[PDB]
């Protein structure tokens, strides 16, 4: 499913990511936004073998398993496959592990490059929430 902005801030505000960890709805949906242009089944491959998965490029090496990267973790306890669902609670679940790990939003390298220190209220503006 390709999600519509506001179709997603909303998504996410009801599944508790606004503010979760300090960080603001309008930074999740930056974040989605580079990651996977908000389209749910979005892959990617990496150099390492590892793929990102879902709309927030979750990470095979370390967050779920796809049965094909060596020595990796599920720390999830999921699937990958589960990441491209219409319904992305299991990408938010995840996502709430992943932002807690200590690294923040920063393990999300598109959220780094391109939402980070950014006017990130703009992504939500004229959103019903």
């Amino acid at each position: 499913k390709v999600f519509g902005r506001c179709e997603l801030a909303a998504a996410m505000k009801r599944h508790g990511l606004d503010n979760y960890r300090g960080y603001s709805l309008g930074n999740w949906v930056c974040a989605a936004k580079f990651e996977s242009n908000f389209n749910t089944q979005a892959t990617n491959r990496n150099t390492d073998g590892s793929t990102d998965y879902g709309i927030l490029q979750i990470n095979s090496r370390w967050w779920c398993n796809d049965g094909r990267t060596p020595g990796s973790r599920n720390l999830c306890n999921i699937p990958c496959s589960a990441l491209l669902s219409s319904d992305i609670t299991a990408s938010v679940n995840c996502a709430k592990k992943i932002v807690s790990d200590g690294n923040g939003m920063n393990a999300w390298v598109a959220w780094r490059n391109r939402c980070k220190g950014t006017d990130v209220q703009a992504w939500i503006r004229g959103c019903r929430l």
